[PDB]
């Protein structure tokens, strides 16, 4: 079973090479998102 974790390593860096360039590739637009949706939750401070 440990050598089973040692198998472990290459799915753990297959994962992380994946979202890495997931994270380089779409991590602006979803700042952007974000920032989309919090604009809208403050928004209705004033006219409620």
């Amino acid at each position: 079973e440990a050598a089973e974790v040692t198998r472990k390593v290459e799915e753990t860096d297959i994962v992380m090479q994946e979202v890495e360039t997931v994270s380089q590739q779409y991590l602006p637009l979803s700042t952007a998102c974000s920032s989309i949706y919090f604009t809208m939750e403050s928004l209705k401070q004033i006219h409620f």
